[PDB]
């Protein structure tokens, strides 16, 4: 056993607000795993709603913070052979993306390695080629890129085929949870060294997605998946192989037609409600993902928050539908 771990991250003000002197309607108490909303009345008086989280990330919470804290004892899982996935959800501009993959720093300050903007996807890569290559490990990396948009599937990394080829999928008949998606490509990643220009790749077919789908960004579910080869020879010389699995998921944004959102707030309902039957068929995002939710995968959601006022309804809406997730049993 083990519950859905779900983590909530406020982003901070952005210029225009700054200068505006906006006023955060979020305090987030990371010792108390507390996030508090200001709901109406005033900075003078006012009702506030609070909420419990496994973690809370304020708006001063940096990219190397949410690496330490959350990500790095999730990839150690995925070395020691487990299969894990890490969601975001939230309202478009609330960080999503900015989590999952994160931005680069202007005026080329920094290289990719470096920059202070990156996010999970190539904080983690960096990290298990920087893990693996130096103790005595025999690996292998292999990532793909799947995503969905309007219940059909492209494949957004393989360099040789247009973005506009959807791919097909069904059921693995070896195993249950399992689905087969053809013509998905699983890019093998030689060295850390590499890692940039298969990203790069990417997102130049993002933006010719984004050309030929309308609101491709908010619209769209990515999948990013990393897997992990390894031979381990133990410093007694014994010889230990296993396969790690790690899932990056940039939801669609939440906000109030996107039938794999639907479906997967009706998984999670079912899930929490201990309803029999869980309508994981009902869509290809969580016939995808079926073992991150009620399945042997160790699975964490970071919700996306923002502190402005003008999201008060939307910041609600994510608290409580992130606050449901808690009680999902994996294992
Ligand atoms: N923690 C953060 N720190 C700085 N800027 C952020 C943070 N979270 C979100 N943003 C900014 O807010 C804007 C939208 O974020 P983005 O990643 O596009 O959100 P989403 O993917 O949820 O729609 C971008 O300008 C991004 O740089
Ligand atoms: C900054 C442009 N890049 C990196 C090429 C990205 O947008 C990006 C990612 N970000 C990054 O790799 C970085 C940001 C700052 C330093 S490194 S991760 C990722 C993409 C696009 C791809 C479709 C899927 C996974
Ligand atoms: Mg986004």
């Amino acid at each position: 056993g083990k519950n859905i771990q779900v983590v909530v991250r406020c982003r901070p003000f952005n210029l225009a607000e700054r200068k505006a002197s906006a006023h955060s309607i979020v305090e987030c108490d990371p010792v108390r795993k507390e996030v508090s909303v200001r709901t109406g009345g005033l900075a003078d008086k006012s009702s506030r709603k609070t909420y419990t989280f496994d973690m809370v990330f304020g708006a001063s919470t940096k990219q190397i913070d949410v690496y330490r804290s959350v990500v790095c004892p999730i990839l150690d899982e995925v070395i020691m052979g487990y299969n894990c996935t890490i969601f975001a959800y939230g309202q478009t501009g609330t960080g999503k993306t900015f989590t999952m993959e994160g931005e680069r720093s202007p005026n080329e300050e920094y290289t990719w390695e470096e920059d202070p903007l990156a996010g999970i996807i190539p904080r983690t890569l960096h990290q298990i080629f920087e893990k693996l290559t130096d103790n005595g490990t025999e690996f292998s990396v292999k990532v793909s890129l799947l995503e969905i948009y309007n219940e059909e599937l492209f494949d957004l990394l393989n360099p040789s085929s247009d973005v506009s080829e959807r791919l097909q999928m069904f059921d693995d008949p070896r195993n249950k949870r399992g689905v087969i998606i053809k013509g998905l490509e699983e890019i093998t990643v030689h060295n850390k060294d590499e890692v940039y220009q298969i990203l790069e790749k990417g997102a130049a077919k993002r933006t010719t997605a984004a050309t030929l789908m309308n609101a491709y960004s908010s619209r769209s579910h990515s999948v990013f998946s990393v897997t992990i080869h390894m031979k381990e020879t133990t410093i007694d010389g014994e010889e230990l192989v296993k396969i790690g699995k790690l899932n990056l998921v940039d939801l669609a944004g939440s906000e109030n037609i996107n039938q794999s959102l639907l479906t997967l707030g009706r998984v999670i309902t079912a899930l929490v409600e201990r309803t029999p039957h869980v309508p994981y068929r009902e869509s290809k995002l969580t016939r995808i993902l079926q073992d991150s939710l009620g399945g042997r995968t160790r699975t964490s959601i970071i919700a996306t928050i923002s502190p402005a006022s003008l999201n008060l309804e939307e910041t609600l809406s994510t608290l409580e539908y992130a606050h449901r997730a808690k009680n999902i049993l994996n294992k």
